[PDB]
RNA sequence: AGGAGUAUCCACCGCAAGA
RNA sequence: UUUUGCGGA
RNA sequence: AGUCUACUACUA
RNA sequence: AGUAGUAGA
RNA sequence: ACUACUA
């Protein structure tokens, strides 16, 4: 039953009125929103901003720090070993007890070194001892720490403690003294970092990346200093645990030259913590800025630079731990981009310099530098394009205090690069090296690489927790000023065309023209009414009568907001928690429409929370309560069903199929430009006009904040759908009316922050005055970011189509190709303008005749008519309250940017660096296989977006190395299988500490799971043809794995579970600490799950069962883990605990991975072939193409061309038929028919499961336990960036990858 | 002494004894 | 308010 | 630490 | 289907 | 929660 709500009634809008208004608008002269990019213009902007910047911030004489960890290296760095640490620590204490301290941060260092050196032999055993092999000492109370009482500190040493436990300024960048001294300092640091310290791919990578990047880089001090900072950060991470951070610690590296004195500090496990330490080092080539050193002690002409007490956040500490890995990935990406750009291998100097710059950026994890880089990814598109908002973007570049010599150096390099880029409008000077590029894609990829070298969240704890609110507040106030000025009815119901003509200031953001909105809906209807039947089928497909809280979105773990608490703030709860609350407080499971009926009068409460980004300004997103979610879900379902049917709307596309859609749009764009347009004169003369394209990489200034939800109300009421009634349309209009006003709550952090201030600044006072109650405030028309993405995107497409119709009406003589692609706010406008093919004596005469006849709008179309189209569009969109951004919107004849992917003509390029640098993120500590599979599969995505197979293989190697280093499993560590097993590392099953198929092409095409099967087959052949001991040992290892699994295939093919082998780690998952977890006793959940086995695969559609199902979900250990607010260190500690601690299940007891490996070795030594286990192996046994392929290296330089995106069908409802298999009850049957897309043929797809399993594994899935095991394997098309010549089939992509194994060489 | 900043923030919590 | 000793984050 | 759009792994 | 990771708006 | 042969 769809309710009867108010339906808005047509205004009778006529395109004639809008085309007449557009004629009047284009008749006059319009100031272009953008400025032409000229070298003189950019240089003058830089000079004027330099002159003005001296007054912005108080002058700074002393530059602040830029290096989080300072250290120097003169000899090759051997990475730390426990023996080397203790030898180097003793040597370093002997070194630095000779020096004479002067500063308190030198006396503390000397007094901690003297304490450490006075630790007994027993102290040195527990020191550097694993936690399981550690004892209390009364001087070494933790594995890597030692006590240091104040009783053991000099008078000045305790003064350093007093400073720690007891006014923004900018360097004068206008002066040449600072721009010389700061650049000279970094040029000395970078040059020191550049100093040299005294499968098919495995071969190709060895000759290409290793000989030309990882080897060239291997000798530099940047490489060894990166290893030294890995070991420093490993010590700091080891010191940041809850119990180890209370005490001090001394560690040393590079034969005692580098010493790390980790002071007591708050454990990084808890938030708002910093790992305070002092690093002392002999002054030499490296990350040293002697102006920012605490001391430089002298002894025998030797300089010992004592660094300041550097407090480092957990995010920054983990950044510095992967600083070498991030720098190496960035340099490999730059290396590949250089190879594609110039066709030549980068020179040694260029690679060393770019690695030094990348490593300095990875070390200097500063939000100031991160912000400047964030502005440079906007500045480079601005100063490269034809017209852009480069003056305003450069103004943004100077709205920052340059407080450190790196920011001054980075700014100076930015200024030089931007001025040089504006000279040409190919050639593209590099930001990190001297070599100039040829493709803008390489430069933009380079600067995005620099930007992504800064980890997300490098912002202030509360400085940027407040800044998210102000951006929302002002537009919630600008709306109020707009409402007061225009009457609160013009703003909400919308102004008419005659009002706009009378005022002409109404064409402003947050104000929408009613006639324009209706006409945009009409132009969208011109497409919709063609497929009205499909539109109606799509709308009624959505979950309108299907129950709420049965869709995964309404029961997910994503946070939502509850109600206003007694404190007055908005309660921060989980989506599932609110689902369970409403289900408990209701006697039935409501549908979407019924829940909207019951929850339409509540207000759309909301709360904003920071999405921890790397942007200069953190973009916090809103969290909506349950009624707001149901309103927005009604609107988004309606406008996703409607939007899926039109092609110029892109948020409705699927993932990377948006890239294919925009690629096809651009292909048709240059297809139209491939021609000469003809204008028909009264004499019938055909003026020939050269068709040209202008790509506007449009960005919307404050799309969600500063818009009007009300524009959609007249949109929905006029957007036609094939539905007979207007019942659903009226419901959607009502929902849009209910999302007009929002209760914007500021976070508890911000409220306590403001409530902990002695005085309130005037701008803070203005910000707080927005909320009338201390916490709540009113937001009008500003639909929260991302909540109406579908609806707003479709509205933008409609307004662009309306402008297209208006332009067609205005100039029917000119055939102009028009292609708009709105995703949500990012948009790409291709405007086809007919430039006069000659000097234009005819064209100018024709335009003059048109103007004289009465078409005054033709003044606009003579010179550069694309400007006229963009102006008219920027206006039409403004009539729909859409402001194309003056800055971050760039027009260009050739280059375009959409969805953070850069197009050049027919070519596309997505920067895969983000995937590669993001592949070094946290891991699931499930186990060694789960962690190795996650690490190795994160780079396959990059291989798809453009990554070179080597650069992806190198990333896989780095990820695998990190994962091993957290799990032993490294050669010469503790859990290395080769120590206890009798096979090589490559010939070891992944569960038993195996690297597996490290090759990316196997992981890209086959999968990680197939490495165990690929091993089994590789064993089976060895035990089927040669009958050697190695493959028999491998089979014994696999059989031991199955013995651990305790699953039984019994008679060949006729058993209980399907297995390949696994190991069971001691996963400690606590009990749920949430409100709706004790409602039903866990025993009741046990009986309920054992009876209703169908619901393990389909969400129940009845409130009575759904309550029990959701209570069970709250008690799921994985779900409990996902909602306990853990930290990335406790995760790292948990992975590392699987090195020495009793974390593995062997037999019936918990043993270490050492003992599991030993038991596996014993079993595989004693294993004997039963001729039935071989039958099991045959069943358990895309890789055919990979093992049967070969390539020939032609002596010719590899050619590079346009890159496109193509689909990839690697493998040929899946989770609901199993529910029908166990469907025993009437309610379960109803739920399984509701969940199934086509319930009629359920058994038809069940018989395929019976036949498919019997064909492959020969198992009787009719048994309950058997079917549950085959479900995970039953459940298991991507989109890749290839070259233009490559075909869109599965094998062609692999052929291209094989051809791309080399980088400067050719492969046939 | 750091991190963050033309938004006041983080940089350790409790206990018992002694000065 | 400093320290010492004991625990927790 | 949200909404969509996905991709990749891993788990019943 | 659930989690983890990543990317885009 | 570490310190291996560290891609
Ligand atoms: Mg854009």
């Amino acid at each position: 039953y769809i309710p009867d709500y108010k339906g808005m009634e047509p205004i009778g809008a006529n395109i004639e009125d809008l085309v007449d208004y557009s004629k009047d608008w284009l008749s006059r002269a319009r100031n272009f929103s953008f400025f032409e990019v000229k070298g003189t213009a950019v240089f003058e902007c830089f000079n004027s901003n330099e002159a003005n910047h001296c007054q912005r911030y108080p002058m700074s004489r002393k530059p602040r720090n830029f290096l989080l960890i300072q250290c120097s290296l003169i000899t090759s760095y051997k990475p730390a070993t426990t023996l080397s640490d203790q030898i180097d620590s003793r040597r370093a204490c002997s070194y630095i007890l000779n020096l004479i301290p002067d500063t308190p941060a030198s006396y503390l260092i000397h007094d901690m070194a003297y304490r450490y050196i006075n630790l007994t032999r027993e102290d040195m055993i527990n020191y550097y001892a694993p936690r399981i092999q550690f004892k209390q000492t009364q001087n070494v109370r933790e594995p890597g720490t030692f006590k240091l009482t104040s009783s053991m500190l000099r008078a000045e040493s305790k003064a350093m403690l007093d400073l720690l436990n007891n006014q923004i300024e900018s360097l004068n960048i206008a002066s040449h003294i600072v721009q010389s001294e700061s650049v000279s300092l970094i040029t000395k640091i970078l040059s020191d970092l550049e100093l040299n310290i005294t499968t098919v791919l495995d071969k190709f990578f060895q000759n290409e990346t290793q000989k030309y990047l990882i080897d060239v880089l291997k000798k530099t001090t940047a490489w060894h200093i990166g290893h030294l900072i890995r070991d420093i950060t490993e010590s700091l991470i080891a010191h940041s645990g809850l119990k180890r951070s209370k005490y001090w610690s001394l560690h040393s590296y590079n034969n005692g030259n580098v010493i790390l004195f980790i002071l007591p500090s708050k454990s990084l496990e808890v938030a708002g913590s910093f790992i305070r330490f002092i690093t002392v080092f002999r002054i030499g080539p490296g990350l040293v800025d002697k102006d920012n050193l605490d001391t430089i002690l002298i002894d025998g002409d030797s300089q010992w630079g004592v660094s300041k007490v550097m407090s480092i956040d957990l995010n920054r500490l983990l950044a510095l731990n992967i600083a070498f890995e991030k720098a190496l990935i960035a340099t490999a990406t730059w290396f590949q981009y250089y190879t594609e750009d110039q066709g030549q291998f980068p020179l040694q100097y260029a690679i060393r310099s770019v690695f030094a710059n990348h490593f300095l950026l990875a070390i200097c994890q500063k939000m100031k530098l991160c912000a400047i880089f964030d502005n440079l990814r906007y500045l480079i598109p601005a100063v490269t394009s034809l017209y852009s908002g480069f003056p305003s973007l450069i103004e943004k570049l100077f709205e920052r205090p340059f407080k450190s010599s790196l920011e001054v150096y980075i700014y100076y390099n930015i200024k030089s690069l931007l001025v040089a880029l504006a000279q040409n409008n190919g050639v593209y000077p590099s930001f990190m090296s001297r070599i100039v590029y040829k493709h803008y894609r390489s430069l933009i990829s380079e600067v995005t690489t620099c930007f992504f070298l800064f980890e997300k969240g490098l912002h202030g704890n509360m400085n940027e927790e407040a800044k998210i609110h102000l951006e929302t507040v002002e537009w919630a106030l600008k709306f109020r000023e707009k409402e007061e000025k225009y009457g609160e009815s013009l703003v909400e119901n919308g102004y008419m065309m005659w009002e706009l003509r009378a005022n002409a200031e109404l064409a402003e953001q947050q104000l929408y023209c009613q006639d324009a909105i209706e006409l945009a809906a009409i132009e969208l209807n011109k497409v919709l009414a063609t497929k009205s039947s499909v539109v109606a089928n799509s709308i009624l497909s959505k979950n309108w009568e299907e129950p709420y809280f049965s869709q995964t979105r309404n029961i997910s773990l994503k946070g939502m907001s509850g109600q206003v608490q007694e404190d007055g703030h908005l309660s921060s709860s989980v989506t599932i928690i609110e689902a369970i609350r409403y289900l408990s407080n209701s006697r039935h499971n409501p549908s979407l429409l019924k829940l909207y009926e019951e929850t339409r009068e509540q207000k759309a409460m909301a709360r904003i929370v920071r999405k921890y980004q790397r942007t200069e300004a953190d973009r916090g997103f809103f969290i909506t309560t349950l009624p707001t979610r149901c309103r927005l879900e009604i609107i988004e379902d309606y406008y996703d069903a409607i939007a899926k049917n039109i092609s110029e709307e892109y948020i409705s596309y699927g993932g990377e199929k948006k890239i294919l859609a925009i690629q096809g749009a651009l292909e048709k764009a240059l297809r139209w430009a491939s021609g000469e347009s003809f204008i028909e004169l009264s004499n019938h003369k055909f003026i020939r006009m050269k068709r040209k394209l202008m790509y506007v990489s449009a960005d919307a200034t404050k799309w969600s904040p500063g818009d009007n939800s009300a524009k959609f109300r007249r949109f929905t009421s006029m957007l036609h759908n094939g539905l007979p009634n207007n019942k659903l349309k009226n419901c959607v209009i009502d929902a849009l009316k209910q999302v007009y006003k929002t209760d914007f709550f500021m976070s508890r952090k911000l409220r306590n922050y403001i409530d902990s201030m002695e005085s309130l600044d005037p701008h803070i006072k203005q910000f707080l005055d927005f909320f009338p109650d201390g916490h709540h405030g009113e937001v009008k028309g500003n639909w929260l970011q991302g909540n109406l993405n579908k609806c707003s995107s479709l509205f933008g497409v409609a307004m662009s189509l309306l402008f297209k119709q208006v332009w067609t009406n205005l100039f029917p003589e000119l055939d102009c190709f028009f292609e708009f692609a709105h995703h949500s706010d990012d948009a790409l406008f291709i405007y086809g303008y007919l430039e006069p093919v000659d000097d234009g004596t005819d064209w100018f005469l024709f335009v003059s005749q048109q103007i004289q006849a009465g078409h005054l709008h033709w003044f606009s179309v003579n010179t550069e008519m694309w400007k006229s189209m963009f102006n008219l569009h920027e206006h039409i969109l403004l009539l729909g309250s859409i402001k194309i951004s003056p800055k971050k919107t760039t027009v260009s004849p050739t280059n375009a940017e959409f969805l953070s992917t850069f197009f050049e003509g027919c070519a596309v390029s997505i920067p895969f660096v983000k995937i590669l640098l993001g592949s070094l993120s946290d891991l699931p500590g499930l186990g060694y296989f789960d962690d190795l599979a996650a690490a190795q599969s994160r780079c396959v995505k990059a291989l798809d977006l453009g990554a070179s197979p080597q650069v992806a293989q190198l990333a896989v190697a780095l990820c695998t190395s990190k994962v091993e280093r957290l799990y032993g499993t490294a050669p010469g560590m503790v859990n290395h299988p080769a120590a206890y097993l009798q096979v090589k590392h490559t010939d070891t099953p992944i569960p038993l500490g195996g690297n597996g198929a490290m090759s990316i092409m196997e992981l890209a095409t086959a999968g990680i799971g197939m490495s165990d099967k690929n091993l089994l087959k590789r064993a089976l052949l060895g035990y089927s043809h040669k009958r050697q001991k190695s493959m028999l040992y491998i089979l014994g290892l696999f059989k031991f794995l199955m013995k651990l699994s305790d699953e039984t295939f019994q008679h060949e093919r006729l058993g209980q579970f399907s297995f390949i082998g696994k190991v069971q780690w001691k996963i400690f998952t606590p009990k749920s600490e949430f409100e709706f977890a004790d409602m039903y006793t866990s025993k009741f959940l046990e009986l309920w799950s054992s009876q209703h086995v169908t619901y393990d695969y389909i969400i129940p559609k009845g409130r009575d069962n759904l309550l029990i199902y959701l209570v069970r979900k709250l008690n799921d250990p994985s779900i409990v883990t996902a909602m306990t607010m853990q930290s990335p260190l406790q995760l790292r500690f948990r992975m590392q605990a699987k090195q020495h601690m009793k974390v593995c299940r062997l037999d019936g007891e918990w043993v270490t991975f050492r003992e599991v490996l030993a038991a596996a070795n014993s079993f595989a030594e004693n294993y004997s072939a039963t001729s039935q286990d071989m039958d099991l192996f045959q069943t358990l046994t895309w890789k055919d193409f990979l093992n049967g392929i070969h390539c020939d290296v032609i002596p010719t330089k590899q050619v590079q061309r346009a890159k496109v995106a193509r689909t990839f069908t690697v493998r040929e409802s899946i989770p609901a038929v199993i529910g029908y298999k166990f469907a025993v009850t009437v309610e379960e049957m109803s739920d399984v028919l509701d969940t199934a897309k086509f319930p009629d043929s359920l058994s038809v797809d069940l018989k395929t499961m019976k036949d498919g399993v019997y064909r492959e594994l020969g198992l009787d899935i009719s048994l309950p336990d058997v079917m549950k095991r085959i479900a995970p394997m039953l459940y298991k098309s991507r989109v890749v960036i290839v070259q233009g010549n490559v075909e869109g089939t599965a094998e062609a992509i692999c052929r291209y990858w094989l051809k791309s194994m080399s980088l400067v060489k050719t492969i046939r």
